[PDB]
């Protein structure tokens, strides 16, 4: 009832590094399109590989999900114009490839 080695114990290094880690962190794992990702290759990908792809992860949610060429949404800046960006496993890491967007197919 009383746990001698209680591991809620801060270690004394957390600047404010940590305080965006910990929000990118849970900001990651709060968008819906990387939900979707995570289960769909939750067999492949690791605890660890979502932390090493972090920064991957926390940009792609980060830019604009959609494209201009489907949405009006002109105030989206997109260089990938044309496409959409979605994440994919290579390796060990979690990269970020432009698929062509649907709606420019009727
Ligand atoms: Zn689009």
């Amino acid at each position: 009832m009383e746990p001698i080695g209680r591991s809620l114990q801060g270690v004394t290094g957390r600047p404010d590094f940590q305080k965006r880690l910990e929000q990118m962190k849970e900001k990651v794992m709060k968008d819906q399109d990387v939900q979707a990702f995570l289960k769909e290759n939750e067999e492949v990908i690791d605890q660890k590989m979502i932390e090493k792809s972090l920064n991957k992860l926390y940009e792609y949610i980060e830019q604009s999900k959609n494209c201009s060429y489907c949405s009006e949404d002109e105030n989206c800046n997109n260089l990938l114009e044309g496409y959409h960006p979605k994440l994919v496993v290579n390796g060990r890491s979690i990269d970020i490839e432009y698929y062509e967007c649907p709606v420019k197919r009727k």
